[PDB]
């Protein structure tokens, strides 16, 4: 984007820093948070974000070269790198390997297009990490109905048959995955809770919103638009799940899968599920046209080619499966990427009508206003008055009740948080004491105020880093001298003076404060 | 306060102007900083409870949608709203009660119908229009309601 | 109040929600309407006024400009208010004395400096943020003041 | 209320004589408590606090991340670090 930038940040210059350490390693470093354009907040805007390839060239002493290849992704600020993704990007990876690639022979039979129900999961290895993670969603959200699936209230490492009836119990409550089917929409992921019988209510796992919470069979001109309202764990996970339920698994030691510990280091703390479209990459990470094998990008053409022609604008990877060329697997997210920052926070999602997300609503308000004089002297009568009045209001995207109150990426996004400062500086600048939960967000109050303040952000770590299984996790280094504070009594909102014993806290930035 | 005029033109100057305000406020028992936000009784006073409306009429009358944390009190906003309306408060009961490790607790009776709603939009409060893309819930009892 | 839902899918429908609520005031002594603004004593009570001050230093603590008529006690918005501060209004003095005839009687000598002003924008009242192109003058007493 | 009346029962009215000794004014070391009768109740109870406040710092106390129920030496550092984070009692000076 040449010249001067009409709105946000003014001029490009970079997409980042390449660097070689002490021994020649390669270290990619990316952008800095540009985001721009020339419309009102968007047509003409531009971004920092990219990925593409990594080519590796190792020559030797006897002048014979070694070609070897690798991808780059450049992504938004994680900001708790410590919470993971239920379903994170080397699950997708690594699901997609399993089913297309032959990753494990043991666990899938690529001739039945099936799972093999004789593999031996391992509770450590396969279970424990899903119960791990689902525990730490509470730092970031308010999501209790996931408790009972890491309280230990029943040992989940007993394997023995008298435990299988708590195990199916367990599992039970996970929601099965739908079908890729255009107008099916009656399916499990459209389920919300496990019955609508008082006793026997709770939210279906895990409890999270699915990859279209958004828009309904009828958005788009379309009448059989792709819906997807609730969270469901990948295929590879949930069989593994299922084998766990069954009891055909270990306690014990077990070897790794062949994949690295390098390849699950990087995209592992990246969000997998739900991609609508998701943080760093979208749904063209899951399409197995993609891959070369397992975790393992495929090129299209080579920097020849790109040198002479330069890049294809048109060209989607997962149409012509003929590899990746620079940028594709990040093109799909917004532009600039505050857009899928600002919307990743909660969904209010319907959970009568599987084929619904959103309708049009009409509120009608009349109203009789009757006047009438009493306390009038002997004689004196005075008629009394009466008015009517109408308001209409229509509004043409909005969730259809009943909502449930949905997550989207509470480790990616959060949402729900803890007061951090310590000290009484702090505790000034911040205006709230310490650990009461907040909305993490705080202060921006509209998505062009997140487009410039988005690093006033504060980072979700654990204070207790030093004592395992005593984490405590608050907010750190926010920028609290940015936002200003306004302590709004209840009887300014009210006109009622003795509501006034009550308020509520308001934070915004002021663009005239510097 | 500092006023200063520019753009006048060539021979024309305009003495600034400045002016000094202050403001003091006393306050006799005031919690000391560095400050803990500490629970009291939350089974017997609860404080940060779940919404529990699981048809359309529910949410209409309620104004928030299911499994959404929410103040317990919210509505009643002074003591003496409390005296008189302290039985228009929820029970906190396991929605889940049948089925043993899997608690699911919300909002259950509470008298909806007493407590009237206004979403305040944040320029209502900061005078920019902007902040009116964000809002706020205040619910409240009116005792001209009947 | 009612709602109705459209723009579903084919053959889907959701049934309308409808509710009906009531307020009743009851005020004991209010004038019997129509009524007529009629004023008391308005040469030893002053009521609709003309601002006076004639240079910035004037009007940047009066806030208004010279030859506007505004009300004579605003800032005092109480009964304890205007038993605390009467002496900080202004006296009403025609400013063109020597001349005869040709009288200009405008506010004078008031303490501006105890009156605290916001220009609230009418949005910030409806909260339509249209209605900002227009702001409403607000004068007050702020006892934090010193 | 009843862990108050018990309380009482135990240091003052020999409720338990195999817990404390009245004589001594201290309890006995040598007890040998019950994880389901004793234990349990007090893991349950601070699990339960959530539906109705946020008290996630009470998350590690409930999450089973070592066994609980395992009283062999190995994990008596386990327990001690878990016991260790509990507030003694005040003098009533
Ligand atoms: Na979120
Ligand atoms: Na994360
Ligand atoms: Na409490
Ligand atoms: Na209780
Ligand atoms: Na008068």
């Amino acid at each position: 984007p040449s010249g001067e930038l009409l709105q946000g940040s003014k001029h490009f210059e970079s997409l980042g820093t390449l660097r070689t350490d002490s021994q020649g390693r390669l270290i990619v470093l990316g952008g800095y948070g540009f985001a721009g354009g020339n419309t009102d907040l968007g047509d003409d805007w531009y971004d920092d974000i990219s990925d593409g390839s990594v080519t590796c060239v190792v020559t030797y002493s006897d002048d014979s070269s070694e070609t070897s290849t690798a991808w780059m992704v450049v992504g938004s600020p994680d900001f708790a790198p410590e919470i993971v993704n239920i379903s994170t990007l080397s699950d997708t990876c690594f699901d997609v390997g399993v089913r297309n690639f032959d990753l494990v022979p043991d666990m899938y039979d690529s001739a039945t297009g099936h799972y093999k129900s004789d593999y031996v999961a391992n509770f450590d290895r396969d279970i424990l990490p899903i119960i791990q993670r689902i525990s730490q969603y509470q730092w970031v959200s308010n999501v209790q109905s996931m408790s009972g699936f890491f309280s230990f209230q029943f040992d989940y490492r007993d394997g023995s048959a008298a435990n299988k009836a708590n195990r199916m119990k367990y599992y039970n409550y996970f929601r099965q995955l739908d079908n890729k089917v255009i107008g099916d929409y009656d399916q499990p992921q459209q389920v919300l809770m496990s019955s609508e019988v008082e006793g026997d209510i709770l939210p279906l796992m895990p409890m999270n919103s699915g990859s279209n919470s958004v828009s309904s069979s009828n958005f788009y001109d379309l009448t059989d638009n792709v819906v997807e309202k609730f969270l469901a764990l990948d295929a590879t996970q949930l069989f593994l799940l299922g084998q766990w339920a069954e009891g055909e698994f270990t306690a014990g030691p077990a070897d790794d899968y062949p994949v690295s510990d390098m390849d699950t280091a990087s995209i592992g703390n990246c969000v997998g599920l739900p991609m609508c479209p998701g943080i760093e990459m979208t749904w063209s990470l899951q399409n197995p046209v993609i891959y070369k094998d397992a975790y393992q990008i495929k090129h299209y053409q080579d920097k020849a080619y790109f040198d002479v022609n330069g890049l294809t604008p048109e060209r989607d990877e997962c149409e012509e499966e003929t590899g990746c060329e620079p940028g594709d697997l990040t093109k799909r997210m917004a532009c600039p990427w505050q857009a899928d920052f600002f919307n990743c926070t909660i969904q209010t999602v319907n959970f009568s009508e599987p084929s619904v997300n959103k309708a049009s609503q009409t509120e009608t308000v009349t109203s009789r206003t009757h006047y009438e004089w009493g306390n009038l002297p002997a004689g004196v009568s005075v008629p009394d008055q009466s008015s009517v009045s109408a308001t209409k209001n229509v509004d043409e995207k909005v969730p259809l009740p009943p909502a449930y109150y949905s997550y989207w990426w509470p480790p990616q996004s959060p949402w729900d948080v803890l007061t951090g400062e310590l000290d009484t500086e702090g505790q000034l600048h911040s205006h709230l004491p310490a650990g009461q939960q907040i909305n993490y967000a705080r202060g921006i109050n509209s998505y062009s105020q997140m487009v410039e303040h988005w690093s006033a952000l504060a980072f979700i770590r654990d204070r207790n880093q030093n004592n395992d299984g005593f984490p405590f996790f608050t907010e750190t280094e926010r920028n609290h001298e940015l936002f200003d504070f306004k302590e709004v009594l209840v009887g300014q909102v009210t006109g009622n003076s003795e509501d006034n014993e009550t308020s509520l806290p308001v934070f915004f930035i002021n663009a005239n404060k510097e």
